[PDB]
C-alpha cells in the first residue's frame, strides 16, 4: 500500500489535463460533439403544434403555457445520449489503475474507492436535468422575431406574432448547450478523483 | 328600511352597467382607453442596456443567464397613468342614484359601504406591480441563445448578436394587459359587495 | 347559506360582461340578428295598398291615418320572435346556478330568487310593444321621398307624392332597432340579477 | 218688426254666396289666394339645423327619437298673412245689404249680430297655432330612420343621412291648408246665427 | 192772346213752388225807328196805354226802363221824383212828358240817360216795356256826329231777344236803303212772320222819287209786308195837339199809287193786331219740349229710390213726389191747345 | 257689474297667500273735458257719493289723488287738514270745498298742486280714483298761456291705462276740432265700445251754426255714439245750488233738431249705465289666459320633483301642491260666468 | 380615419373626348388618396392608394400656364386610361406645396423627381 | 486580428448604371481592407487582400472637387467590374492623410505613384 500509492500513482495522474484540453479530448470534441446535434432534431418539434394552443388560451405569456410542460418531456431523450458517450471512457479510467494483483492488497483496496466515485457521477447527471425543468417558470414569447402590427382592437392583436418562434429556437439551443456543458463540468468532477483523490483516501 | 333595500337597490342594479359603458360618463371613458397606448411605447427600452451582464457570467450555459433581471426597473412608470382616468366616473357613478331622500337612510348606506371600494380600487394598481417582479426568477439559458460557433475567434461571435431580442419583449406586454385589467376590476369587483352584504350588515 | 352565497357565486359574476361585449355575445350577434331581418319582410307590407285610403281620404296627414292602425299589428309578428330567442340561454342561465342539492337548502333558496325574475323579464318586452304603439299620434308622410309638383289646383297636387314612401321603409326600420334595442335593454335587466342580485337577497 | 224680419233677411239669403264669391269683392277676393303660396316656400327651411339633437339623444332606438320638436318655431309667420286680406270684404258684405232704413230695426239688429261675427272670424287664425303644436308629441323612431350598417365607423355611418328627410315636410303642409281653412270657417260659420237665433234673442 | 197771357202765368206759380226756372220769357214790345218815325205813337196806341213822352221831331229822347213788379203796397216813385207817389196814372203821364220837354227844349235833343220808373200794383204781370230813343243817320241840335252808331248799339240790347215784336218805323223822305231801322228788324226775323215793316212819310216823298222796289215786296221779302202810317207834323206837335189828327193821312198814299194798289187787303193798324196773336202762340210751344223735360227728370230719379225704400233701414222724397204731377198738367195743355 | 266686483276680489286674496303678482287692475274712473263742461257733477253722479269739489266755470282746480287703503283703525286725514281725523263723510265734502273756493278765488285759477286724502276702512275695495282738471285751448284768469298743453300731460298718465272708462265732456259752444277732451278719449277706445262721449251746451250754441257731422256720428263713429248733457250755470253755481236743477235743460236738444232725432233711443244718462256694465267683464277675460298659465307652471315643476322623491335620500313640496288647488278654481268660474 | 384634407385639383390634360380640364374631387386620408368623377361618388375613376405613393415637380408640362406635378405609382406607367402620368395643376406654386404638407402626414414624402 | 480602423470613403467614380457616386463601409484590420454594399455585410463587392497593397496620390482624377488617391493590386488593372482603378476621394489632403497611418499598421506603404 505504501509502495503502490506513493509512486505508481503520480505519473498517472499528469495525462490528463493535458490530452484532453491540447477518447481523450483531441477526438473526444470532433466527433462526438458534431454529430450530436443530429440526434437533436429528431426527438424534438417545432413549428405549427405552436400555434393552436396559444390562441385559444387567451379567450401574451400566459397563453403559451401549455406547450412547454410537454415538450421539455421530449428534450430529455436527446441531451441524455450525448452524456452517457463522454462518461463511458472517464468514469472507468479512476478504477482503471487502482488494482495495480494481491489478494491481500485488493481487498481494502477496492472499499475505499469504489463507493466515493458511485455519489460523485450523480452531480454532473442531474445538472443536465436542471437545465429541462428550468421552462416552466416565465416562457417569454417576444423572441428576436418581429414584434407585430368594443376594446377588442388592442387586445388580440399582440398574440398572433410573438410565439411563433420559440419552438424552433429553443431546439437550436441544446444542441451546443449539452456538448459545451460536459467539458466544464464532467470534465472537473472525476478528473481530480484519479489524479489526486484516490492517493489521498486511502491513508486518510 | 327593508322596504328600501327592496326597492332603492334595485333601479340601480340596471344603472350600472348603463353609466359606466355607456360627453357623459360613457365615451368620456372609451376615449380615454385609446390614447393610454402611445404613452407606453416611447418611455421603455431597448438594444445596448443589457450587454452588460455578459461580462461576470462568462466566467457557456452559465454565462447567457444572467440576462433577463435588469430589464424591470423602468416599467413602473407608464402602466399606473391609465388606472386614475378610470376611477372618476365610477366611485362617482355609486353615489350619483343610490340615494333613491333621507336623513337616516341614504346616509347611513355609505358608512359601510364605501369601505369595500377602498380595499377594491386598489386591486387594478397592484397588477402592474406583480407583472415587473414577476420576470426575475427566471433567466433560462434554453432561451433565445443559438448553436455554437488568443481565443478571441470564440468570445465575440456568439455574444454581440444575444442581447437584441430580450430588450424588446417588455414593450409588447404592457399595452395590452393594462387595458384588460380594467374590465375585470375595477367595474365589477367594488360592485358585489354594496349589492349583497349591505342588507345585513347594516343591523350587524 | 353562508358558504354558499359568499363565495361560490362570485367567480360566476364576472364572467357576463366579458363574453357578451367581447349563446354568449360573440354569435349572439352574428348569427340571430343578421337572419332576424328575412323573417321581417314576409309579415309586413308596403307598396300599392297604401296609395288607396290616402287618396280618398281627403274628397295631407289627415288622409294617411287609416293605414297605419292595422299595420302596426303585423309588425307584432316578426319583432316579438326575436326577443324570444334571446331570452331563452339568458333568463334562465340565472337560476342556472342557484341550486348550487341539500332540501334543507332548496326549500328557503327557492322562494326568494323565482319571483324576483319574474316581474322583471315583463319590462324588456313591454318597451318592444311601445314601439309598435307609437305610430298612431302624427304620421307625417314626406318622406326622404321627393316633394310634389275653383280653387281645386293648389289642393290635391300635395297629397299624390308624399304618402307612397313610407310603407316600404317603416319595415326597414324595424328589422335593425329589434336587434339594437335588445343589447342595450334586454341585457341589462337579467345581468344583475345572476351576477350580484342572488347573493344580496337571501340576506337582506 | 215680425214682418221685418221675414222679407228683410230674405234677400240677403242669396245676397251671401253672391257677393262673396261672385273688380269687387267677388274677384278680388280670389286673386289673393293664389299669390299667398309663393309667401310660403322662402321664409321656412331645410338642412342642417335639425342634426343638432343627435349629440345628446345617442348616449340607437332613442337617439332618432330627438328630431321632431325644433321644426315648429318659424312656421308662425307665413300662415298668419292669408287671413287678413279675407276678412276685409266678408265683414263688410254682412252690412252692405243688412238694412234692406230704420231709426228702429236697422240698428238694432246690428247690437246683437256683431258679437258671433267676432267670435267665430277667429275660428281661422287659431287653426294656424294649432298645427304648429300638434308636431311637438311624436318622436317616433319608426320614421325614416334606415337600417343599420375608436369605434368612429358605426357613429357617422347612419347619422349623417337621417336629418335630411324630416326638413322637408313642414313646407308642403302650409301651402295646402290655409287655403283650405277659409272656406269652411270665414264663409259660412258667422253666417249662421244671424240667418236664425236673431228673430228670437231680439226680444230676448 | 188767349193762349200768351192766361197759359204761361199759371204755369209761372208752379215752377215758383218747385224753385225751379220758371222761365217763360214774355214779349218785351219796343218801338225802334228813324228819328220823327213816330215810335212813342205807334208803342202806345199797341200796348194800350197812354205813357210814353210824345213830342216833336224826334219824340224818345231818353230810355224809360219800367218793371212792373207785383208788390202789396200799391204805389209808383220816379228816379227824379223823388219824395212823392203818384196813384193817378193819369199824372204819372203829366208829370213824364212836361219834364222831358223842359229839360232838352225842343230842338230835338237826346240823352242816354234812363228815367227810372218802377210801377208796383197786384193787377200786373211781370213785364219789362222798352221805349228806345229813335236812331239816326244825321245829326241835329246837340246830337254828337257819330250819333247814329251809339244809339244803335244801346237799343240792340234789347231787341235781339227772341221774344221781341219789333215795329221798324222808317221814313220814306229819307234814304231807305241806308236806313238802320229795317236794317235791325230784318235781322231778327228775315222770313217776316212777326216782322210788319211800318213805312211812314210815303205820300210825302219828294218829288221825282218812290220806293217801288221796297214797296212792292219783292227787294227784300216779308211773309206779312208792309203797313205804312202818318204821325203828327212839326206844326200840330207843339201845341200838345193830340194823336188823333195825323192818322187821317195815312190811307190815302196807298190806294192811289198803280204799282201798290195790289196789297191793300193787308194794309192798316187793324191788319197788323189780326196776324200778330197767331205768331206768340208759337214761342211757347218751341220752349215746351225743354220744360217738360226737366220736370219728368225729378220723378223718375226718385222712382228707383222707392224700389229701395221698402225693407230694412234706409225721407223728403215722398213729399217731393206729389208737388211735380201739378207742373206736368199745365204743360200738356198748352200744347193740346 | 256683478262680475267684476265679486270675482275680482276674491281671486285676489287667493294671489295674495301664494305671495304671486294678484293683479286684476281694477278700474280708475277719471273725468276729462273742457273748461267748464261739469265734470265734477258727472263723475260724482255716477260713482254715486258726494266727495268731488264743484264749482263754476271749470271746476276740478286741483288733483286730488284718492287711495282707499284697508286698515283695522278707520279714520281720514288731509295733507293740508292735519291733527283731525273726520268720521263724518259728510263733514268730509264740507271741507274739501270750502277750502279750495277759499284759496283760488271764483275767477278759474288753477293749481297742479294735488291735495292728498287717504280714506283708511275696511268695507272698501282697492282702488284709485282720480278727479283731473279740466283741459281748455284758451287762458283765463291767472292760466298760463300755455296751459293746454300743461294740463294734457298730466292727466294722460292716468287715463292712458287700459281699464280706464273715459267720459270725453265738451262743450259745443267752444270749437269741437280743437277739443282736447275728444281726442283723448278716441286715442284709447276709437272703436267705441266703452267709450261714450258727453256733448255739453248744443242747446246753448251760437246761432248760425251746429255739430252736424259730429252729432250724426258719421265723421268719427262709436259704437254707442253720444250722450248730452247741460250742467249747471254760471249764475246759479255761486250761490250753492245743487246739481238737481242743472238736469232740466238736457233732453231738449236732441229732441228737436231734425237731423238728430234718429238717435233718441241711444241718449240719456240712464242708458250710458246699462251699455257699460258689458264692457266691463270682457276686461277680466283677456286677462285670464295669462294668470291661470302661471299658476300652472308651477304645479307641474313639482310633479316630476315627487317622481325623484320615493326612493332613497333626496320638503316645501308638499305644502304647495295643495294651495295651488284653490286658485286655480276662481279663474275657471269668470270663464264659464 | 383622420380626414388630412379633401380639395379640389384640375386636371389639366384631359382628353378631347372626355370634355377638357374639369375639376375632380380629391379625398385625402391617412390610407387613400381617391377621386371620383363628382362629390357624390356614384362613380369610382380610381381609388389609389396612400401606400407607396411619393410626388414630383413635374417640369412645366405641356405648352400651359399651369405648375404642375404627378402623383404616379411605382408599379406602373399610365394612371387611369390612356393618360401618360396624372397632371395635377394650381395657378401658384404655393398652390401646388400646401398639398405636400397634406401628403406628408399620410406618408406621400417628396422627392423621386 | 485587432481593428485598425473602419471609415467610409466615397467611390467617386462610379457608373451611370450603379447609382452614382456613394459611399461604402471599409474595414481595415492586420490583414484585409475589404469592403461591402453596406455595413450589414450581405453582399461582398469586394474582399481585398492588405497583402501587397500599396498607395499612390492619384493626380486629381477627373475634373472635378475631389482629392483622390487609389489601392490598386499589384498582379492586375481593374479592381471590380468595368472600374480602371479604385478612386477613393476626400473632400480634404488630410482627411486621405489619416487614412495613410492606418493602412502603414496594417502593411500598406506608401509610393510607388
Amino acid at each position: 500500500k505504501t509502495k503502490a500509492l506513493l509512486q505508481m500513482v503520480q505519473q498517472f495522474a499528469v495525462d490528463f489535463e493535458k490530452r484532453i484540453e491540447g477518447s481523450g479530448g483531441a477526438r473526444i470534441n470532433r466527433i462526438f460533439h458534431e454529430r450530436f446535434p443530429f440526434e437533436l432534431v429528431k426527438m424534438e418539434f417545432d413549428e405549427k403544434e405552436l400555434r393552436r394552443e396559444i390562441s385559444y388560451a387567451i379567450k401574451p405569456d400566459m397563453a403559451f403555457e401549455t406547450i412547454v410542460k410537454k415538450q421539455v418531456k421530449k428534450i430529455r431523450e436527446p441531451c441524455l445520449k450525448c452524456v452517457d458517450m463522454v462518461i463511458s471512457e472517464l468514469i472507468s479510467t479512476v478504477r482503471q489503475c487502482t488494482k495495480k494483483q494481491y489478494p491481500r492488497l485488493r481487498e481494502e483496496m477496492e472499499r475505499i474507492v469504489t463507493t466515493h466515485i458511485r455519489e460523485r457521477e450523480g452531480r454532473t447527471k442531474e445538472q443536465v436535468m436542471l437545465l429541462i425543468d428550468i421552462e416552466l417558470a416565465y416562457m417569454n414569447t417576444n423572441h428576436e422575431d418581429f414584434i407585430g402590427f368594443p376594446q377588442l382592437e388592442r387586445q388580440v392583436e399582440t398574440i398572433r406574432n410573438l410565439v411563433d418562434s420559440y419552438m424552433a429556437i429553443v431546439n437550436k439551443t441544446v444542441r451546443d448547450l449539452m456538448p459545451k456543458t460536459i467539458m466544464h463540468l464532467m470534465i472537473n468532477n472525476t478528473k481530480e478523483f484519479i489524479f489526486s483523490e484516490l492517493l489521498a483516501n486511502l491513508y486518510s
